[PDB]
């Protein structure tokens, strides 16, 4: 995240810290996820792609650092990884780039709902705020495009929904950008998503509940003018995620 405030979990109940196991003795942080229910996160498929291997994945509920334990914190194991059948990446976008994660610890259980885990709301069919909407994401991600590493703390920042119109302006994004997908960024071009922050979040208060209403998914550059960070539109993929989250 570039710009914004660090924070804690408390402040962000449902952010999930994904991690991938290493030959030796080695996990590094791979991106973030939501939890929509006790025993699934929801996540981005390029975070996956190249190593669909369940086994070599560890999932964080509960925690607010990077390479340290947290107070109340929970570890998992994936017991079924689930990406889109439907992904690809372009030179710049990545469509369909959701992807969800089954979670059991140790003992085969799902997440104990607490004062630093919780679920979030999935959105309505087809039911997004209104563009210029003020909307909060949160992630692990680079601070600035020159870092070579990532915070230790967790971050969060605010941004404001872009209509399609805009986003698909030839200065923007032109015809990359499809309407599965949402754009949002500072007005400033001063806070954005960056390396490192995919599979986050973009929670948006809709008719006062918080709605997961976008994932982290690709953007040129970070916090550039006329680049704003895209998202995949949650809201027009219910189908697939009902249809793979029942049995
Ligand atoms: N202007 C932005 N907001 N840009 C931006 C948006 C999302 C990402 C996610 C990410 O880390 C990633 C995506 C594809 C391949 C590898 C990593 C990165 C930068």
């Amino acid at each position: 995240i570039i710009g914004g405030e660090f924070t804690t979990i408390e402040n962000q109940p449902w952010f999930a810290a994904i991690y991938r196991r290493h030959r030796g003795g080695s996990v590094t942080y791979v991106c973030g996820g939501s939890l929509i229910s006790p025993c699934w996160v929801i996540s981005a498929t390029h975070c996956f792609i190249d190593y669909p291997k369940k086994e070599d994945y560890i999932v964080y509920l509960g925690r607010s650092r990077l390479n340290s334990n947290t107070q109340g914190e929970m570890k998992f194991e994936v017991e079924n990884l689930i990406l889109h059948k439907d992904y690809s990446a372009d030179t710049l976008a990545h469509h369909n780039d959701i992807a969800l994660l089954k979670i059991r610890s140790k003992e085969g259980r799902c997440a104990q709902p607490s004062r630093t885990i919780q679920t979030i709301s999935l959105p309505s069919m087809y039911n997004d705020p209104q563009f210029g909407t003020s909307c909060e994401i949160t992630g692990f991600g680079k601070e600035n495009s020159t870092d070579y590493l990532y915070p230790e703390q967790l971050k969060m920042t605010v941004v404001k929904l872009i209509s399609h119109r805009e986003c698909q302006q030839p200065h923007y994004y032109g015809s990359e950008v499809t309407t599965k997908m949402l754009c949002a960024a500072d007005p400033q071009w001063k806070t954005d998503s960056c390396q490192g922050d995919s599979g986050g979040p973009l929670v948006c208060s809709l008719q006062g509940r918080m709605t997961l209403t976008g994932i982290v998914s690709w953007g040129r550059g970070c916090a550039l003018k006329d680049k704003p960070g895209v998202y995949t539109r949650v809201s027009h993929f219910l189908p697939w995620i009902r249809s793979h989250t029942k049995e």
